[PDB]
């Protein structure tokens, strides 16, 4: 409809089975597949998808990869509802799970005339992950109920990083930041700068604030030698003329920001740029923006620099919007270079981040593109 | 950089001067182009853009419209800077303003060693327009100063068209409003049906809201004999079905949302579907959304039922974004059809809609779309 | 600070011990007593405060009542911490939680040296609420784990009163509703006349909204014989008037939503107007609010028509705040009329209406009493 | 009603006319006296009430001043409509107003079958402020329309005083800030903090944030002698300590704030508490605030502080809500202590500055006053 920039977790349900499965669907409940969506605790409003044609098998009862693999992308886990014993199929699922690092469990339908009981065997056959939960069409007890818990269990979670790991505190330890001209709006100053400050005094030691113009001064007499500098834009260069020490780790906000989002993955992606060939394609991920009609940093300088930086008869593709894109629109894409401002919620960036791996397909953001084509070298302070 | 879904307006200083054109810019203030922006009362934030290359004129003077035209698409209004008296370029763009329905006025640089004033001529000369407004470099205080005033009077204004002509108060008159199923949230129902309801009322008339399968009931009891029924949906068949009065001026509220953002283009422009042929392309502007991983209407139905409607051969753009899209991406497509929810503003819809009308694509929009799509007849009411 | 008018819970952690009592405090985290305050799940952010000078007891060991209710009126729920087995103390404070009809539980301090286990008796000793919670200084698993749980199952919960019980769906039922003049804002109605229809649609029904001129017409005319009628204001005399329908059960908007935020008290302690006393004090608590420079309702009109209605020599105490007031200050007051619109969540306002019984206050608010001045009568409606 | 804690604008209509008089009041529009609201720009919402029971006149026609003043202390600036030409009673309200430092306006009733013109007269007789402005019954353009202009510019305007004076940029100049534990949320920092921080940087100097502990270190080592050092609560002792530096000019945040809504004022007013008596009465006006239960500065600190600093035998009077209050709660009170982040908007302080004033009730605020009750000498740093 429309929002203020809700990331609503997807699941995938999977199984050969149908009227011993989708009884699990529908019920259990607070261009073929069905995606019905309702909200669990303790994590959230979420949506549980079927195996749409996953369900047609093979000769030999196996699962169909490459079909599969382009459906189970997008879950952030999945659930597996198996009527009988293991099987190759039940066997070819996990794999891909596990192949795709991603969670699942697994389920059932209980009948109580016989006296049975077989996930011992998945306890520890495919896999462990514990993932072992009765159940039946006669909405019992464990249905909608006691499940919720352990998949939250199962999910992603807690990652927060901390925007700093050599912070060293103690006997203090200077931590300049140099910004630019202003940053808007009055009595203000953009989060990165204010969160940075926060944690220079969450680990007990010194923030100091200062212009350009004034690194000269500052430095100099200072007798304190700092530990830590930050900057953002061109101005980094200004910075590294009176660096004025190289032993001194400095960087970018706009890195720092980056390292809350996975940082690796686009350090190994944007390398990637000089193996790019000409006709290639390259997707801008832009997400929901207001655009300059000036030089657009997605849509122009970043292209721009890019052909320079390399060989032409380069294929853009910029894409607008909330979500992540169609695999149909992304699939056969060389790099995907994608906002960092957009997305704010370090969670919801690794959906993203995970997706882009599960797709193979290397994905970077404009801090560390732009970061890059000038001297993303520097920033070494995180190698561990 | 984002936003919670600021319209800002946009205005063209337009002149083959610029050391007698330029100094109004930067000045006169609170690939080649110069995009600067600023804000003014009474009206708001705006930005001023110049003629980037239409400073190169022919060998006879004149402007190069063609040119022209694929800039001055965007303007909310023109600005023109004159250096001398009228010739044929300050002709020509005064008849593409006038030509492109869109406001303007017209400035000079008063120098005051000879005692002249010109704008005597252009009282009448090129229109009118009363576009007259002396100035100088010379930064004297008719200069960022009373300019905004008249201009603003220049600009759109009050369109804020009834929500209803038909209403007929007095001795009241009902008006059956009958919805879907719910609507959501908890204790709440959409805008529009609020939005209707104040207004019977606003009209002393009684507004009467019910279900469908009470409609049986309520119309064949009731006394009283409606003069306007509201719906959604193919909830309008089953409607049409117990009418159960034709003479009674039946619509849906999506075409009543539909009336405030310019009615008459959609309709004029959707019956433009039965000229389409094989091989043209429509433009699905869906700005910025959350998609149903189900049957997006934009990007599914429509696209759909428009083949279906008629020859395939079809090519659809998506575009996503809070912004129109640039002229690049849509010159050379048939029709637009752009998203009803996405904007509320009737002002900011105007904008695109002239913006559209001057690129002479006809636009229309999800609404219009579908109620043709079945039957957008029977809500006649607006006959005028 | 300030916020947009957090609802934080209250808890009191009762008993004698405090080195084996405090261990408690402190720990098992995520002018005297000690207030600290943090969060729990599932239920939210909390306070935990302690028996003050509570400590001091009787040559019999007894608690100390009065002393205590006047701390025990806030809790939300109370915590019971003992050292040895029940004493008389030990019955006292469960006495009067229960007494007061407040929600608690009983913890210990387990040392493992020995290997007791008293709680068996407090199974069913001082009640049972199966208060009943092993515990230790030696923070062990139990510590501020497990607890969370179930007190939150011990607190109040889903009140969540349907917004009307004689709905009557079906074949239908209309529901007139007759507003004002307008309401504000454009194209806006206010909530409670919005809250209805989505009821009276959500209970299969027909809702009709009709200004007053306008009743003599529908009334009339209308087939349909209504089942309920809604109004506020005098508004409603010229309803009573053309009634039509006596038989009709008829009422306020103004009560419906009194009705959702415990109605008995208010009519109960409304009626109670008729016993006061010259001299006698009334607490006119208005909350937060824009005041009228006209007549204002909670400092004016009410305040008069109420000398009117009774016998003058009356106090009159206005109390404005976020908060309830402290006990200091309405102690010894016959009755508290409290604003509706200011608080607006149910489960708010049941905490100070319990807090209002526990003081043995009558309470009630400007809407029922304004009903009451006039005919709150007819609103029969509930009688269950 | 309630909102996120509008600053709606007050004006008196004053004049012993009415059917000359009152014409202007319910017309020119876009326990007596009538409060009439509606909206006019450049500047906003008002309201427009007129000379109650002031309507009766002396038997020499004079005005009647202590029932006057008791009703304009309120006003943002008033208007005047007289029927004839200057009178005494003309006079007392300009002496007044003047008296009273508010700003007003005068106005007529333009009868045209004469051809007359007085305010000629008032150009110049009662005072000047070119308050000239003719107008009719039969309500002639310059009614509800020219009006507005001028009376905007007559009104208050733009104080905004620097967040500092003594700034001194250039080739620098460090600006301490010492902070506390840490002030929360995570990543964030109050904002005086943050507006201090843009201010050194707006004023190209350089911010060091620094803890307590470490401020022995910091100051010791760094070459730079700072300018100015910044604090808030007992922390300004421990930094008096390491002072480290008399020369150096310091002083607290709650100050700075406390300078951007009238200083001046509350330290004249707050030095005023030597001279306060036994049985006296303060005023704690803590607006809308969620209130500790432990020790709240406004209702507990600051009382306490102020008892044992004087004589006791003290009376108290805390007032809480949006609204400035009522003169007859607060007449004969010899101090007010006013919380300062309940109001923000510098504007809406000196409202109350004034009121304060006109009543010759000396005023201060928490800040000052704990500073006072300190040490709120060293702050010189704005003896101009």
């Amino acid at each position: 409809y429309t929002m203020r920039l809700g990331f609503r977790r997807y699941i995938v349900v999977a199984g050969r089975r149908n009227v011993g499965k989708s009884s699990f669907m529908n019920a259990l409940v607070g261009t073929d597949p069905v995606y019905k969506s309702m909200e669990l605790h303790p994590i959230g409003p979420v949506t549980l998808v079927d195996t749409p044609g996953l369900d047609d098998v093979g000769e030999l009862g196996r699962l169909r990869v490459e079909k599969a693999r382009r459906v189970f992308y997008r879950a952030d886990c999945g659930i597996l509802v198996t009527d009988s014993a293991p099987t190759p199929y039940e066997d070819d699922v996990v794999n891909l799970f596990k192949e795709m690092e991603i969670p699942f469990v697994v389920v059932v339908n209980k009948i109580d005339v016989l006296g049975e009981k077989a996930e011992e065997l998945k306890g520890l056959y495919e896999s462990r992950y514990e993932a072992k939960v009765l159940l039946v069409s006669a909405l019992q007890k464990k249905g909608f109920d006691d499940i919720g818990k352990t998949i939250s269990e199962i999910l992603p979670g807690d990652e927060e990083i901390p925007y700093l790991g050599d912070l060293i505190d103690g006997g203090d330890l200077v931590i300049l930041v140099v910004p630019i001209d202003l940053g808007a709006p009055k009595g203000r100053l953009i989060m990165p700068q204010v969160h940075a400050i926060r944690e220079a005094l969450d680990r007990e030691a010194i923030a100091l604030v200062v212009k350009e113009r004034e690194l000269r001064y500052v430095m100099e007499n200072i007798g304190m030698k700092p530990k830590l500098v930050i900057t953002d834009s061109q101005v980094a260069m200004k910075v590294a003329s009176d660096v004025p020490e190289d032993v001194e780790l400095t960087t970018f906000s706009i890195v720092e920001s980056r390292y809350r989002g996975d940082l690796a993955y686009f350090v190994e992606s944007v390398r990637k740029i000089e193996e790019l060939e000409d006709g290639d394609t390259v997707v801008i991920m832009e997400g929901c923006t207001h655009r300059p009609l000036t030089e657009d940093i997605g849509r122009v300088k970043i292209p721009r620099w890019l052909v320079n930086h390399t060989g032409a008869q380069l294929n853009f593709k910029v894409i607008a919007g909330k979500d992540f894109p169609d695999l149909e629109e992304i699939e056969n894409a060389k790099l995907i270079i994608h906002c960092g401002g957009c997305i704010l919620n370090r969670s919801a960036m690794m959906r993203r981040v995970r997706m882009a791996k599960r797709l193979g397909i290397p994905m970077t953001n404009y801090g560390v593109t732009i970061s890059y084509l000038h001297g993303v070298l520097e920033r070494a302070i995180r190698p561990f």
